[PDB]
């Protein structure tokens, strides 16, 4: 069993999965040449999280873990990185949810079934340290979007499902980080305490799971970790980067019963600041972005366990095709790169944008 004490990112090396590497090497590289083609090959070596966005994706988790075990037998000392993302009525505030399960149709029961598959894999592979991000774009909606019917009506289901997940996946080789939106979402002073209270309640309600290390921020977003100047779109919010956000909500977590909570922040698309966002709330395939700070535990900051790449750069946020199912108007805005494919599908021009504007640079 891959047990640990303190920062779960220390003493191991994040595994760069074959799934993403295949996308870059087979979907991106054949389209590139020279310096760009060579720089792209390097991107595939940067470890990023594998999303378990459907039940059909679970066999891929075992395969990935099987690969890691093989590597670790040869002294690899690698850790798996996955995202649990299949809540019923998922993305309640989104103008189009791609979730396969729905509350009305036995969604909660199907979610628990999904979690059971995952626990058995983790139990089977207890020898591998597994780092997980728990349900992005879920609890954050319950803080600011209860005005939206779907979100208000998904509350109990979200909390029950999240509870089942954190308790069932509370194992010695596991480290879970609950998604907590980002500075532009829950960072605003007015949302700080309410948000901190909800996360603290999830922790305590789950019997303070030892495997629940803390929270994940900026997942699939573009905020800078420590930028020194407030971009125009953050006007009014003193908390304009992720460092300020975790340092503001951290003590509040402690005030509400959850002490020793740490964080991980996505920087996979935070390399260029300011971004091309015309409005902070614009989240779909944002123009003017690049790969950011590389995954590492050497954060020079007490509260941040590690810089991570959760949302895999190159995989689309949503389609700009207005006739397509699940079309979200946010993906057709002037600050969104178009034309864009279905969410999760490979978006070549975006990968190229990210690679071109990368910092640290790959070229
Ligand atoms: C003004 O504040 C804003 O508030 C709104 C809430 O009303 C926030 O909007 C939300 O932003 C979220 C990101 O910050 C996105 S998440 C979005 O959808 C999913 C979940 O991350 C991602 O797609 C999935 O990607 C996986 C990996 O590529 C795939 O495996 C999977 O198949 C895909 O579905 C996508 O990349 C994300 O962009 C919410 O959708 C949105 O409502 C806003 O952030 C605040 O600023
Ligand atoms: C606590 O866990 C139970 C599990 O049945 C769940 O239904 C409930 O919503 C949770 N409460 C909170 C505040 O998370
Ligand atoms: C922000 O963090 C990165 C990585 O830790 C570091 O290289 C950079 O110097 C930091 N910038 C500031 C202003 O602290
Ligand atoms: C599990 O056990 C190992 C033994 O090496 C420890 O190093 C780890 O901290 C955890 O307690
Ligand atoms: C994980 O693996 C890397 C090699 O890529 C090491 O440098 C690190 O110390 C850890 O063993
Ligand atoms: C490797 O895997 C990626 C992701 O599924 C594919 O897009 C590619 O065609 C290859 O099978
Ligand atoms: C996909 O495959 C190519 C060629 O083998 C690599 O260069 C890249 O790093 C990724 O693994
Ligand atoms: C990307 O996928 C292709 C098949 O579509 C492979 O041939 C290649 O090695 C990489 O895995
Ligand atoms: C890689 O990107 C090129 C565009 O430069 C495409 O033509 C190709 O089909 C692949 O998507
Ligand atoms: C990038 O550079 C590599 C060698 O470093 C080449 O093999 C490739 O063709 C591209 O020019």
């Amino acid at each position: 069993t891959a047990t640990y004490s303190g920062n779960p990112f220390v003493g191991v090396t994040p595994w760069a999965n074959a799934y993403y590497a295949s996308e870059v090497s087979s979907l991106a590289i054949p389209s590139l040449t020279g310096a760009m083609a060579t720089a792209a090959a390097a991107v595939a070596k940067v470890p990023s999280f594998m999303w378990l966005d459907t039940l059909d994706k679970t066999p891929l988790m075992e395969q990935t873990l099987a690969d890691i075990r093989t590597a670790n037998k040869n002294g690899g000392n690698y850790a798996g990185q996955f995202v649990v993302y299949d809540l019923p009525d998922r993305d309640c505030a989104a103008l189009a949810s791609n979730g396969e399960y729905s509350i009305a149709d036995g969604g909660v029961a199907k979610y628990k079934n999904y979690i059971d598959t995952i626990r058995q894999i983790v139990v089977e592979y207890s020898d591998i340290r597994t780092l997980l991000v728990i349900e992005p774009d879920s609890l954050a909606n319950l803080v600011t979007n209860l005005g939206t019917p779907k979100c208000a009506n998904a509350q109990s289901a979200y909390l029950e499902c999240i509870n089942y997940a954190v308790t069932q996946l509370n194992l010695p080789n596991v480290a879970m980080y609950l998604d907590a939106g980002h500075a532009g979402w829950l960072g605003w002073p007015a949302n700080q305490d309410p948000a901190a209270q909800l996360f603290a309640n999830v922790y305590k309600n789950a019997s303070s799971p030892r495997a629940l290390r803390g929270l994940a921020t900026n997942v699939a977003n573009y905020n800078g970790w420590n930028i020194t100047s407030p971009p125009s779109y953050t006007q009014g919010n003193a908390v304009y980067n992720e460092k300020l956000y975790i340092h503001a909500i951290g003590p509040l977590l402690a005030n509400h019963g959850w002490s020793n909570a740490f964080f991980i922040t996505d920087q996979g698309r935070s390399g260029k600041q300011p971004t091309g966002q015309q409005q902070w709330g614009d989240w779909c395939n944002v123009i003017g972005t690049g790969f950011g700070i590389r995954p590492s535990a050497n954060t020079g900051d007490s509260l941040l366990d590690s810089f991570v790449w959760v949302k895999p750069g190159g995989e689309c946020d949503g389609t700009s095709d207005s006739s397509a199912p699940r079309f979200d108007s946010h993906c057709a805005l002037p600050d969104a790169l178009q034309p864009a494919p279905q969410a999760g599908a490979w978006f070549q021009a975006y990968f190229v944008q990210l690679l071109t504007n990368a910092n640290p640079s790959f070229l």
